[PDB]
Order: structure tokens, then sequence, then C-alpha cells
């Protein structure tokens, strides 16, 4: 195969330097080297990559080669031998909302995606993986270990492909394998707008003048717009219910339909850029299509920078928030806004808060219609339970009156995700996220918890009984031990994610420091970040201050009662108020007479 | 596909109606479909685009892939083989001045740009190209034949990037691959003004109130004006001689500074742009910037018109002027005013009418200093010739006084633009025009030689007999045969070139066919034509008939004697007389009192 030897600039650069708008693909931002964050280059490398060759081939590859002198273990026996849990009962997180959850991903998507080497090309080297679970080239399957449940229900294997890769350049330099980011290292709203011009083009109403984000021609969620549907087949979202045949949503970024409260936040954000549009064409009616469609770009990508920095991070790092992303200090053009590898795995903490279910929640927040309850592995690829069940509003209820999952060191992903994750291009049920990670490090030549515990100035366990100190967790510990043989060789997502979370916060102290090194960093590296001097008006930063989740839900749903703080945990009625009574975002500032 | 959807990057201006001005970017001239002719759009096509891959791949890409059975011959044999000659002797069109060239040029300037998807020269990816001749993305490297001199002086390939194409400007493709034409199809003086209006602001003086366009202030030629300099870096004509250290002139159109003569024609454009103003507020001193800069527009709009329709395009089609431009029978807004993908390589005629040297002659026109005549090649980007070197009244003798190259079968393009032409980002006077012709023709999907016969009506020669029959020349048809095995195969702009001209003309009847029809549309389709009733008064348009080249060069230089017809072979001193004598353009009709 060999997909992409190169990685050359597929969209070149055009750095207008007097231009006061990011570019789509996240090109010039900094002057000195335009490339760095832009869509479609190598994930930047905080550490050098370990390839079980030194150069391409991940630890686990080769039967007989090991890692520090020990075998590295099948992800499928670390998954159902850590990573496992039966009853989804207390597991829930009391002092956090769904939606806490949600914006995590929403967020990811903004900032990373290392998509698989992209060509079959009409090939059955596709079921060749998968069918015959024959490791080569860039398949890489996940090896089921010996009574494994799967095996009397899936065959040998679930298959897995490696993850997209940069040149074979002229000079031909012996190199380490590195993987593409195919989106915008900035946060940027490039999940609602795309990475490349070809898309964002595709998603705009230009046949209008407004300004628009094109909307949906086919249905309505009560006169609010949904986002057009992917026509493009085969679509995964028609083939899990071939009734409804429902397509997928086309979005800015590739994943938006991966399950049905990711499509809804994509559908407020969306919503939101074309109330912006409509707004601002009243204020300023003499603006044309390109300068509505940009302001409101603008203000959107402000929107997620401040709900991310102001709300989210803090109740991540919590204890480790000033630590890592102290008070605002301006520009700095000389740090690396790139996304790192490492932090393609930190930021997958994610997956340890993803509850079993999904709840519709009526007008008084109540369970809506009979089945207001779906256990979340119906709901991948599942755009039909929107467009033909309610629209978004009991969906987004559900995001501010449910729970998370808390992360716990004896119940860490929901089966939903560990035994019944559905794959786009596959036909079951039956795939193992946490199993994904895991393979998916390895692919990535990510080196090991101990490299990064080191990376981050934090002791470096070798023993046992210097796990179950670090752990606080003796059998979790005994568990790892007998698995990895060295904490060395701990993969670094279960490693990070293993760690007790520190205080007021939802991550171990690995995760805050790598978690808070990147985001620092996609902060300070940032020349259109809104804090910035220059990017708003200081009249426009007094406005952008007020915005928050609560006021999004208020602006572009039919929901009326919402809580103050959406990403605490809120009951209704005592935690909700109504809609009247939370702050807006004042336009006024943009308002731009005499021009 | 997005088909009915697609569109690329666009500034969406709205319409003013009642305004009675052409918009900067040819915008709202068509009110049915406002679109038609404005800048950065799709380039129309009079047949469908031929890919590779049916796409966007063009014929020669995939060395394996062929055309009708059999292989296309690389562009440089091509060149070598049929296009090159060494006898500079006896090739001067001896009825046609080096003013018709140069006229040629300007027009085309006016009317179409196919500009490369723009390169920020801040990239490896661009020396990847050159350096290394890897043939990906937009990289179209143009290889050398076997035994091709420039293989031990310049590599394997010359650097050739494919054109900007329309909503993707990066790869996607489901409908055919369509070039952007970045000016307005309109002849409108476009490249004196610009064909988008942050540019168009840019080039006029607007801190007076006098309508005037911004004149350099660095340097003067003999107190008469310069383009300001172009102060965007790295700047070529600097490059040329780094001594002089003079840029570019910055003109409506990105191409002036491509060689001297071109940017003297920009040179008195504007002058007379500015001659315009002052004495329209001489005539109507209550006229403010807009208006004064609007009409003056206007009437140098109507000159290029003039001059094109009734002395230029006359001694072009020859014989079938009255065919495909009959008289005028006014403003028909159901015909498509766009240009076509095929006439941006039509018109590509003019490349056979440049000769190898470029005279500077004295008030007596004799040659001017010791170095009078210089090669060609010397005189790519080339502003310093003209700062240092006795400004552009030299040189606008030499138009007048010196022959344009005849088109000649065995002698078809000077190796000053064959051999040794220079491009604005690469460091050597070593490309090939021609070899880059049949290479674009590609890269833009042309139809082949019969295609485009068949399209004007004209026989389809499947034979060396046939082809023998058609260009009268056994030895050029047998050339031809060798290297493409079908007529089917023979590149558009070779094909056409290839032809004999008609009868008092200087093209073939295909390129006849060709211009002719894309002519008569530019004119036909365009509401604010200068004969179209309602745009000028009878009073102005009986002025505006008076106008001639032989006046322009008068009114705008120091030269005192001029012949009265510029475009025919005029020799000094019996065909020239005093500026005295030649009819002036009277703006009395343009006197507007009591508004
Ligand atoms: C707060 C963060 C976060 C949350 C919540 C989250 C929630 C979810 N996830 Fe998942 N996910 C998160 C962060 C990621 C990241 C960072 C990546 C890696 C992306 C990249 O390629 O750079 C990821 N998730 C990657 C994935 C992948 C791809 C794995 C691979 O091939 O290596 C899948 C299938 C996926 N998720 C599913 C899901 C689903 C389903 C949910 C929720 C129902
Ligand atoms: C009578 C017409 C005419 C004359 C004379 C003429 C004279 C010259 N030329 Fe050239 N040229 C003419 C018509 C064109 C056209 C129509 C185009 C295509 C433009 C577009 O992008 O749509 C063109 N020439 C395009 C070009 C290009 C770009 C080629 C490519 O990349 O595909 C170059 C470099 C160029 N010329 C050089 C020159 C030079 C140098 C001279 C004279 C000194
Ligand atoms: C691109 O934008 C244009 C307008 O900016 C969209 O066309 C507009 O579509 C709306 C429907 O969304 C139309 O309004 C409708 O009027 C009917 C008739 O009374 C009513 O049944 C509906 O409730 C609705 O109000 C409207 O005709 C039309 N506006 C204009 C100016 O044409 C177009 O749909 C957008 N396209 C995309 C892809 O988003
Ligand atoms: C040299 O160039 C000039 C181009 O202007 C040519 O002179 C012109 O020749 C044309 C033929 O295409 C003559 O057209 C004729 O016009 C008269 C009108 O009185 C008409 O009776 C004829 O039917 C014909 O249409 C034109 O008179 C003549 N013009 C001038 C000013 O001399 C000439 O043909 C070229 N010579 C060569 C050898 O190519
Ligand atoms: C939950 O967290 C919020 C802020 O993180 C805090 O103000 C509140 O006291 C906490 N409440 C509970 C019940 O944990
Ligand atoms: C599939 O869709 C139909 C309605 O479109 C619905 O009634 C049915 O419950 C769905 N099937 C499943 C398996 O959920
Ligand atoms: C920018 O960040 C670097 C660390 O990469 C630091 O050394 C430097 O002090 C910072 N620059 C400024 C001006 O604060
Ligand atoms: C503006 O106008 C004045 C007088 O008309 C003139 O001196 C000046 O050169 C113009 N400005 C520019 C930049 O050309
Ligand atoms: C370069 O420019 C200078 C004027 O600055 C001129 O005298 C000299 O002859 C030029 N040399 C070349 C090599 O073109
Ligand atoms: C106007 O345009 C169409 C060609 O598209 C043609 O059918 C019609 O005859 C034209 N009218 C005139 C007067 O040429
Ligand atoms: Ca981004
Ligand atoms: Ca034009
Ligand atoms: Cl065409």
């Amino acid at each position: 195969s060999w997909e992409v030897g190169c990685g050359a600039p597929v969209p070149l650069v055009k750095c207008d330097e007097n231009s006061p708008y990011r570019t789509i693909t996240g090109d010039c931002n900094n002057r000195r080297s335009p490339a760095l964050g832009a869509a479609n280059r190598a994930l930047a490398r905080w550490l050098p990559a370990e390839y079980e060759d030194g150069l391409a081939l991940p630890f686990g590859w080769t039967q007989r080669k090991t890692r520090n002198g020990f075998r590295v273990p099948l992800a499928r026996e670390v998954s159902n031998k850590i990573v496992g849990y039966l009853d989804e009962e207390g597991v829930l997180d009391q002092n956090r909302s769904l939606l806490f959850m949600q914006w995590g991903q929403i967020v990811d998507h903004d900032l990373d995606f290392a998509p698989e080497t992209e060509l079959g090309s009409n090939e059955h080297s596709k079921t060749q993986c998968e069918e015959y679970c024959i490791q080569g080239d860039n398949c890489f399957p996940i090896m089921f270990p010996k009574n494994d449940p799967k095996l009397k229900t899936q065959g040998k294997c679930m298959p897995f492909f490696r993850a997209g890769f940069v040149c074979p350049t002229p000079p031909y330099q012996s190199l380490a394998r590195e993987q593409i980011n195919a989106v915008t290292s900035f946060l940027d709203a490039s999940l609602v707008y795309g990475s490349e011009p070809s898309l964002a083009s595709r998603l705009r109403n230009l046949s209008s003048p407004l300004g628009l984000m094109a909307v949906n021609q086919e249905a309505w969620d009560h006169g609010l717009a949904y986002l057009p549907f992917n026509n493009k087949k085969p679509s995964p979202c028609e083939f899990i219910n071939t009734t409804a045949r429902v397509p997928c949503f086309l979005a800015g970024d590739f994943r938006a339909s991966e399950q049905i409260l990711l499509a809804t936040a994509h559908t407020l954000l969306l919503r939101e850029h074309n109330r912006l549009a409509r707004e601002l064409k009243k204020l300023n009616p003499h603006w044309n299509g390109e300068k509505l469609y940009q302001e409101a770009r603008k203000i959107l990508g402000a929107f997620i920078q401040i709900i991310t920095f102001r709300d989210y991070l803090p109740i991540v790092l919590g204890s480790e928030m000033q630590k890592w992303i102290p008070p605002y200090q301006g520009y700095n053009n000389s740090v690396d806004p790139r996304i790192s590898n490492v932090f393609t795995f930190a930021f997958r903490f994610g997956h340890m808060e993803v509850p079993s279910t999904v709840s519709r929640l009526d007008e008084n927040y109540q369970p809506w219609g009979p089945e207001a309850e779906l256990p979340l592995h119906t709901l991948f690829f599942n755009t039909w339970r929107i467009i033909k069940d309610g629209g978004i509003d009991p969906l987004v209820r559900g995001l501010l009156a449910k729970k998370s999952k808390l992360m716990n060191q004896d119940k860490m992903v929901t089966s939903e995700l560990r035994n019944k994750l559905f794959q786009p291009t596959h036909k079951i049920h039956g795939f193992d996220l946490a199993a994904i990670n895991l393979q998916r490090c390895r692919d990535h030549g990510m080196p090991g918890y101990n490299s990064w515990r080191g990376f981050c100035g934090l002791s470096q366990p070798k023993t046992l009984k210097g796990l179950q100190t670090v752990l606080k967790n003796k059998i979790l510990a005994k568990k790892l031990m007998d698995l990895y043989k060295t904490p060395d060789n701990i993969d670094i997502w279960i490693g990070g994610n293993a760690e007790p979370m520190v205080e007021r916060g939802r991550v171990g102290p690995l995760l805050a420091c790598l978690l808070g090194r990147q985001f620092q960093q996609i902060r300070d590296g940032d020349r259109f970040w809104w804090e910035n001097p220059g990017v708003f008006t200081e009249k426009q930063r007094d406005s952008l201050q007020k915005v928050s989740f609560s006021r999004l839900i208020c602006d572009n749903t039919h929901i009326t009662k919402v809580p103050l703080h959406a990403f605490q945990a809120n009951n209704y009625p005592h935690d909700f108020v109504d809609c009247s009574t939370v702050d807006k975002l004042d336009l006024s500032p943009w308002a731009s007479r005499e021009n």
C-alpha cells in the first residue's frame, strides 16, 4: 500500500498577511513557519517515535520480538482483564452532566483526526484483513486471547487498519513513521467549516448572499435546521436501520454522525453560525456573503475557545489548571501550535466518561415517549432517531439533566464501547474501543507510561509496590504487572487513565500534564486566539465574555429552561432557570455603520 | 455531485441595478444570470473536458495510459522537433508593426488569466517539483526527451504547476476539473483597473478627489508618469539585475511586467486614464473622485474595444472578419459573454509573432545609444531598462518602426521564448513557452485538433496525406504524425498554429473560427459595449470614433512623429507625420453643466 508517500501541501499556501481571518486549512497562522498547525501534516512529536524495528513496525507486530526484554500483551487481553465490567449501577458521575463528556468529543474533533490509510482501491484487502486475520502492511489485526467470548461469536480477530502517515521524502532519509493530522491543530470550529476548502465551499449556502451554512432541504426540527445529508454511499447510518434509510449528516468533520449526541452538538453549532449570519445581516445590510460567513465563523470560533478554556478545562485539570494553563500573557509566535501524537491518546480519557444509555426528555424533563432511555450501542451512526423521533430538543435536555459516566479503576469502559462498538465499514456491533486504543498507541509508535511520566517530571515506578503507590490500588497494579511485566511497557492510554483523578479534576497527574501542555500551546501559539489584542475589539471581547452553553441552547432550540452551569450535574427543576434570565451575546459591538 | 450547487471562492457582491458603470469584477453585467463574465469563475466549455481518468488527470500524466490507442508525445519533444528554428533571418512580418504583436497581448490580458495554484514561495514542495521532477498533485513536470541539450544544463525536467480550478481549490473531482478565469471576460480595461475591488481601490489616487490612478513617486519619464512599484517580495524584476534592484510595476493585471513592451503599453493606458480625468475635471469641476475615475475608466474601456474591433481583428481574421464578427445588431442578453477554455489557447497564436529582439530608437528613429537592439530574453521581468535607460519613448518608437515576427511553419517560436523564457518564481532563463503551451492544453483537459476542427465544421484528417493536404506542407505533416500518430491526438495549440494563414489574415481557418466566435460573443454579450444604445450619447459615440493608437502615443509620450495607422508596417520618415495632424478625442460631449 504505502498510502500518502507525502504529504506535500495539497492546498499550497496563500499568506494574505493583511487578512484578519483564519485560513480554512490553518495555513499562515505562524508567519515564520506558515505550515505549523495546518491540516494534513505530520502530528508533532514531543518524544521520538518508538517502533519494533526503530522505523515503522509497532511493538507487538512480530510474535518473537519483545519491549525492554518482556513481551507486549494483546490489546484485547488488557481490555478484558483491566478495562471491562458488567454492572452499570452506581458508575455515573455525580457532579458532571453528559454535556461534559459530549463537549470533550466536540473539542477533540476540532483539534485532531488520524484517519486510516485511505485506499482499498475497490479491493478485498479490506476483507482479507477482516475475514482471514492476516497481519501484513496496513492490516494490523487485534487478535482475541484464549477464552475470549468473541471466539465463539466473531472468529480469531477484530480488523484494524494502521493510521495514514507522511513521506518517503526526496533525500529518502531513514525516518520514523509519522501519522497525519487531517484537521487544523487550532481551536477554530474546523469541525463546523471543514479543514480543506473543497468541503468548506461544499458546506456553504453560496446560491444566497447571506454567508449561511447549507441546511437540510428534506427535513426540519419544528422549523429549526438540520445539517445536510451525506448522500455518498455506502452510508453506515442507513446500514444500521435499512427500513428508516436515513443518511449520515455532512459536516466540517468526517466523524459528525459517529453517535447521536455528537450529531446533536454539530446541529447546535451549525444553527448558531446561521443565527449569527442573519443577526449581522440586520446590523450590517451592506455586508456581502463572504463577510457575513467569515465574521459568523470568527465569533463561533471564539465561542468554542471560551467555553473550552473558561468552563471545560478547569473541571478536567482541576488543581493542575493554573500550573499548565496560567493566565494569558499574549501570542508567543515561537510556541509550537501543532497537536502532538501523544495528545490524541491523552484526550481519549473521554472514553471512560461515556455511560451505557442516552435519554430523551420532554418539556418537563420527564421521559419522552415510551422508549425514552436507549442503549448507547444502538445510537452509533444513528441519524433516524433524530429525523424521525422528536428532533434534537429531547436529546439536548438529556445532555443537561443526565450524568456522564465517572472514570472508575474497577469500571473503566462500558461494554456499549468495549464489546458493541460499530465501525462504519464493517457489519457488526462487535468491536472494542479500548482494544483499538491500545492497538493504536502501538501503531502510532507511542513511548511507554514511564517515558511520559519522565516527560512530565513525575516518578517512574519500576516495581509492583512503586506502581501500587502511584495508582493507590494494589489489585490494579498487580494486574498491570502480570500483563506488562514493567511499567515501562504500559501503553500510554491505559497508563494515564489508570491514575487516580486529581483534586477537583477528571484526569490523573500524567494526563493533566499532557492535556495541560497541549491546551497551553494551542492558545499561546494561536495568532487568532480570541484574547490576542487586535483579533477582536475590547468592546467585542467584553460582549464575548457573556456567552455560555446554556445561552447556545436557548438561542438554537425550543428549550426554555436550562441550568446556569451546564457542565455540572443539574437536576430539574431546582437547578434550572428560564432562558430570559441568562446573559445574551450582545452583537452591537459588530455594528459597522460608515464602513 | 455538488453539481447545481458547486461554487468556488468569489466576492459574492450584490447588484446596484440603476448603476450606469461596469462593476470591477464584471458582476451584474447580465441581469438574468449576474455571474456571467465575472472574474474568478470557471472558464466556459464549448466542448467537454477530456482527461486521462475522465475527471482531472491530464493526458500524458500516466506514462502507461494512451490517447485513442497511441501514447501522447512529450511537450518538449514536440517543441524541439517542430516549433524550433535557428535562423531569425527573413522571419520578420513585412506588413505588420511590432504593435500588432503587443496589442494582441494587451487584449489577451484584459480577457483571460488562468493562474497556477498560487505558491507562497515558503515551501519545500516548490523545489521538490523543480529539484526532483516528482509528478504529483499540482506538480506536472515537463520531462526532457533524450539528447535534449537542457539535460546537461538544467536536469531532467522544467517545473510546471497545474492551473487553479473551481469549488474544491484542492483536489476533489466528480464533475470534470474546470480552470478559473481570474479576470473579467468583458473587454473593459480590467488590466488597467483590476478584476477585484481590493486591488482596484489600491491602484487609485483616493487621497486626491480627482479620480486619478496612483502613479510612481520614486521615478519619472521626463516628467511623465510610471506605474507604482509592486512592493511584494520576492520581486523577479529586481532578481534579473540585483544591482539595478528595480521592482515590477503594479497594474490591474498580475502579468504587467512580464516583458518590457507590455509594461510600456500598460504605462500608455495608465497615463491616458489620468489625462482623461484632468480633462474631465476642466469640463466638469463639480464632478467628484468616483465620477471622474468611472467616466475616465468608461472612455478608456471603449478605446480598447474600438482599436481591437476596428483596427486589430480585421488584420487577424482577414477574409473571415465579416463571417464571425458581422455588423453590430445590439446587446443580446442571451449570448454567453464568458471566455472559453479553448480561446485561452487559440489567442496564444501571439507567441509565434514575437521576434528575437526589441529596439530602442531615438528622435530620428535611429538606434538609441550603443546597445539599441536587445535580445528579447534579457527583457523578461525587466523594469530597470525603462527606469534607468531612456524611459518608454525609445521603446514606443520601436513598436511603430520595427516589425512583428511572421508565423512560419518552418520557424514557429524564437529560441528567446522556446529556450530562454524566464518564469517569475524560478532562477534561470531556461524555460520553453511552446512546451508549456502543449503541457497546459493537457492540464486544461483540451479536446484534440479534430475535435475543434469538427466544432468549426472543417474537415477532420485521419491520415498523413489528409493532414499534408490541410497544412499544405508534407514535412510538417510527417513530423506531426511521427509524434502524435493520429491528428486526433494533436494538441489544439500546435494544431491551430500549424494551419496556413487565411487570405489577408494572420491565423488559419481553425483559429479564425475559435477567435471569431469568442470576439463575436464578448461584443454581443456585453451590456456596456460602447455601441449599445444608452451606454454613451450619440454625440459621445461620434467623438469616440476618432480615437487611434497614434493619438494615444502623441497625447501620452514626448514622441511627435507617428504614422496614421500604427498596426501596418510604417518606415521613417515617409510614413510618419506630425502629432498635430492626427484627429483628437474631443471631450466636449462629456461636458455636463448644471448637474
Ligand atoms: C473527551 C474526548 C472524547 C470523547 C468523549 C470521545 C467519545 C467517543 N469516542 Fe473517541 N472520544 C474522545 C476523544 C477521542 C480522540 C482524541 C480520538 C483520537 C482522534 C484522532 O484520530 O486523533 C478518539 N476519541 C478516537 C475515537 C475513535 C477512533 C479510534 C481509533 O481508530 O483509534 C472512535 C471509534 C471513537 N473515538 C469513538 C467514540 C465514541 C463512540 C464516543 C462517544 C460515544
Ligand atoms: C496575441 C496574444 C499574445 C501575445 C502576443 C503574447 C505574447 C507573450 N506571451 Fe503569452 N501572449 C499572448 C497570449 C497569451 C494567452 C492567451 C495566454 C493564456 C492566458 C491565460 O491564463 O488565460 C498567454 N499568452 C500565456 C502566457 C504565459 C503563461 C503560459 C502558461 O503557463 O500556460 C506566458 C509565460 C506568456 N504568455 C508569455 C508571453 C510573452 C513573454 C510574450 C511576448 C513577449
Ligand atoms: C440558501 O438560502 C436561501 C435563502 O437565504 C434558502 O431559500 C429560502 O428557503 C426558505 C426555507 O428554508 C424559504 O422560506 C419558506 O417560505 C415558505 C412559503 O411561505 C414556507 O413554507 C417556509 O416555512 C419558509 O418560510 C424561502 O423561500 C427561501 N428564501 C429565498 C430568499 O429564496 C435556501 O433554501 C438555502 N439553501 C440551503 C442549501 O441552505
Ligand atoms: C498589407 O496590409 C494591409 C492591411 O491594412 C493590406 O491593405 C489592404 O488590403 C485589403 C485586403 O484584405 C484591402 O481591402 C480592400 O478594401 C477596398 C476598400 O476600398 C475594397 O475595394 C476591397 O474589396 C478590399 O476589401 C484594403 O483596401 C487595403 N488597405 C490599405 C490601406 O492599403 C494589404 O492587403 C497587405 N498586403 C499584403 C501583401 O499582405
Ligand atoms: C460540583 O463542582 C462545582 C464546580 O466544579 C462546584 O461548585 C460544586 O460545589 C460541586 N458540587 C458537588 C455536589 O460536587
Ligand atoms: C427502524 O426504523 C423504524 C422507523 O423508521 C422503527 O419503527 C424501528 O424500530 C427501527 N428498528 C430498529 C431495529 O430500531
Ligand atoms: C515564548 O515561549 C518560550 C518557550 O518555548 C519562552 O522561552 C519565551 O520566554 C516565550 N517568549 C516570550 C516573549 O515570553
Ligand atoms: C494624488 O493627487 C495629487 C494631485 O492630483 C498628486 O500629486 C499625487 O501624486 C496623487 N497621488 C498618488 C499616490 O499618485
Ligand atoms: C544592471 O544594472 C545597471 C544599472 O543599475 C547597469 O548599468 C548594468 O549594465 C546592468 N547589468 C546587467 C548585467 O544587466
Ligand atoms: C440572440 O441569441 C441567440 C443565440 O444564443 C440567437 O438564437 C438569437 O438569434 C440572437 N439574436 C440575434 C439578433 O442575433
Ligand atoms: Ca481545528
Ligand atoms: Ca476584462
Ligand atoms: Cl473550451
